[PDB]
């Protein structure tokens, strides 16, 4: 089966495994779920934002009008569970509804996505960013003094999208900005991206919790930077940030565990998406077989009845509760896996 068949079943088995009883609660967080009423109580919405990206994945491979249908289905599921609008307690949260839907804007043409974006910008330029720690956006409201990766990484990566789309320089100031704080206060000098700083308010960095999706969303933001400026700075340093991600979180051709929270179960499927950027910039091939390698483990012991169960350790078969971060970020390696079959020429 080639890999845009395995992202095909893939994209099929979410439902699989996750379809809900009712269709206002659409998807169960778990599998098996023996008790769907308190497995279900917490609203991951931040889980939606990344389904609606995997949803859009399967559109730009396949072009067929369906696919996108569901992806627009699935965010506005998600923006209606959440009140009908963008707006959240969790800045980090926001930032992954507002870069899916500034996907789903540049795919439908629909100016409330981009307007969604916009607003979910500007509400962390207005309300997220103060001087505790030098600088940087908290990680939510009732916790100003927390700064972290998850919400400054990928707010650099809107910014740079709205500056492309349109081409205000408040956009590429607020992205050089955060850029700026960023690299200097959560970023090693061998391109390991830290956590965040202050979560305690004792000053310190949170050392030990080492996850792959702060340096995936840490090496998106320097691409994209490096694509507005051309400084080799960026790509020197996306570079780096790959290669030390490979060197200690990895481990026999696929990533350690990271943990058996319900969240860190989508963080390596965040990395995948940009390391598969960085792929795709720079032509690396040894890059592009970690990914066609580890793809091969996760679809040799994910099967299950003919479809994909893809819990957090891709050499393990499916076992316990899993939760559908788990999920997306088997169907998001699969999807770059199938766009990286198909060869796609960007420099000579």
């Amino acid at each position: 089966m080639k890999w845009s068949e395995y992202a095909n079943l893939a994209q099929q088995s979410l439902e699989k495994f996750y379809l809900a009883d009712t269709k206002e609660q659409f998807l169960n967080n778990f599998y098996p779920t023996e008790n769907p009423e308190e497995d279900n109580k917490v609203f991951n919405y931040w889980w939606l934002a990344h389904l609606v990206e995997v949803r859009l994945d399967a559109y730009l491979r396949t072009k067929k009008q369906a696919d996108l249908e569901v992806a627009e289905k699935t965010y506005l599921h998600n923006k209606n569970r959440n009140g009908g609008t963008l707006i959240h307690d969790f800045y980090d949260d926001m930032l992954w509804n507002a870069l899916a839907a500034y996907r789903l804007y540049k795919a439908t043409g629909k100016s409330i996505y981009l307007e969604d974006a916009q607003l979910v910008w500007q509400d962390l330029v207005d309300t997220g960013w103060n001087d505790i720690m030098g600088g940087g956006f908290a990680w939510r409201r009732p916790q100003m003094y927390y700064k972290n990766t998850p919400v400054n990484a990928p707010f650099i990566i809107l910014s740079c999208w709205l500056y492309n789309e349109l081409n205000e320089t408040k956009y590429l100031e607020w992205a050089m900005k955060t850029y700026e704080w960023q690299t200097k206060v959560l970023v090693r000098e061998d391109g390991f991206v830290e956590d965040g700083i202050n979560r305690l308010e004792d000053g310190t960095i949170d050392y030990e919790w080492k996850f792959t999706y702060n340096q995936g969303v840490y090496i998106g933001a320097n691409l994209e930077l490096y694509r507005i400026t051309k400084e080799a700075i960026y790509l020197d340093t996306a570079n780096k940030t790959a290669a030390i991600s490979l060197k200690e979180l990895t481990e026999d051709g696929i990533f350690k565990d990271e943990g058996n929270g319900g969240d860190e179960g989508l963080f390596k499927g965040i990395f995948y998406r940009y390391f598969t950027d960085l792929i795709e910039e720079t032509a690396n091939k040894t890059y592009r077989d970690f990914v066609l390698n580890s793809c091969q483990i996760l679809v040799e012991n994910a099967k299950l009845d003919g479809y994909l169960l893809m819990g957090m350790n891709w050499k393990e078969k499916p076992s316990g509760k899993i939760p559908y971060s788990a999920e997306l970020s088997g169907m998001i390696a699969l999807e770059m896996a199938a766009k990286l079959e198909l060869e796609h020429h960007h420099h000579h």
